[PDB]
């Protein structure tokens, strides 16, 4: 449910062909949140429940309100965890498909780790989807380093962190229809791209 760690818990010897990591907002549960879910319950449709697996950032990342206000939009620890859960995929399956995701400062989260990541590794992630992503106006909705056809930002009209303000206003909590269909559907299409069907 809002709690997902299939790449912790994951056995190496039975790789699933694709890992989604995603980081919740603030204040929410879990590791997955509000959001999480809904994007795993279509990706296991689309890949099967043995074919992809689910890895909420949990851990260090405490989801804290006022780590919105932080020079990254979140705290070095968040990253930190992130970029680990990055590279136990990366060691774990070398040849499986990533796929990311966040919401809120989960966003801002992705796209700092996606920056600071090696190469190697960040190349490896074939599409990213950020809801309410905190520093839209700020990085131009992009992920610094990481391909603009990579990626996609659900911005609400009316969501004020969209413009650059840190207000929390109805349209921010208005994602719930975006994460049932188009960013899953963005997701499976990306990862179809690179790996065939
Ligand atoms: P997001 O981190 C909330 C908006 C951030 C700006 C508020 C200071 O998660 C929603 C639960």
């Amino acid at each position: 449910r809002t709690t997902r760690d299939d790449l912790i818990n994951g056995n190496s010897a039975s790789c699933a062909d694709v890992i989604f990591i995603y980081a919740r907002g603030s204040t929410e549960t879990g590791n997955l949140g509000t959001l999480g879910p809904s994007i795993a319950s279509n990706l296991e449709s689309a890949f099967g429940k043995d074919g992809v697996w689910i890895q909420g950032v949990g851990g260090a990342y405490r989801a804290t309100l006022g780590d919105n206000a932080l020079p990254r939009g979140t705290s070095s620890a968040a990253i930190r965890e992130m970029l680990g859960l990055f590279q136990q995929a990366n060691t774990k399956c070398p040849d499986a498909t990533l796929i990311a995701g966040g919401y809120s400062q989960g966003a801002a989260l992705a796209a700092a780790s996606i920056e600071d990541l090696d190469s190697a590794i960040r190349d490896k992630i074939a599409g990213t989807v950020l809801f309410g992503y905190t520093k839209n106006l700020q990085n131009r909705g992009r992920i610094p380093n990481y391909p603009a056809d990579r990626t996609k930002v659900f911005c609400n009209t009316g969501d004020l962190v969209c413009t650059g303000s840190l207000i929390v206003a109805a349209p921010h909590l208005a994602y719930g229809p975006d994460a049932r269909g188009p960013a899953p559907e963005f997701l499976i299409e990306k990862v179809r791209a690179v790996r065939g069907s």
